[PDB]
């Protein structure tokens, strides 16, 4: 399956690093915080499993960190404030 | 390996619980949200993993796993 490719996976980082930062342009809680710093864990987890040619777990942990950042998006409507 | 069918009908079956525990608490509306799009894509991973897709059942349960996952981290017993 071309989703766990190598450009695929790398892209997917790519923007996954964008919404992280987008989630720090705004005020989170603590424990928010905390969210985002696993997604961060598991960014450079899934990096080091594409690094050593591991897909299909490089991209478990891609999509884990997706679902957590996208939950927390999903909580901040953009015109929240 | 993380997307065999045992270890996803695992995932799977994990995930339903805690999800209907998540679905039983207030929840605010965002969180409504987040919970319905949990289930939806659990439900996309059974899909696909009765298709034989492993790889893309079990990337649908590990991103289901991540919004559930969130939640419960801003739902800690004690806080603290
Ligand atoms: O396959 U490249 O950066
Ligand atoms: O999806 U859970 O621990």
């Amino acid at each position: 399956n071309a989703l766990d490719c190598r450009e695929r996976i790398e892209k997917d980082l790519e923007d996954l690093e964008k919404e992280l930062m987008e989630m720090k342009s705004i005020k989170l809680s603590d424990d928010e915080e905390a969210v985002v710093e696993r997604a961060l864990n598991y960014r450079d987890d899934s990096v080091y499993y594409l690094e050593k040619g591991d897909h299909i777990t490089s991209f478990g942990c891609i999509t884990y960190a997706e679902g957590l950042t996208d939950s927390l998006r999903m909580l901040h409507r953009i015109i929240e404030g």
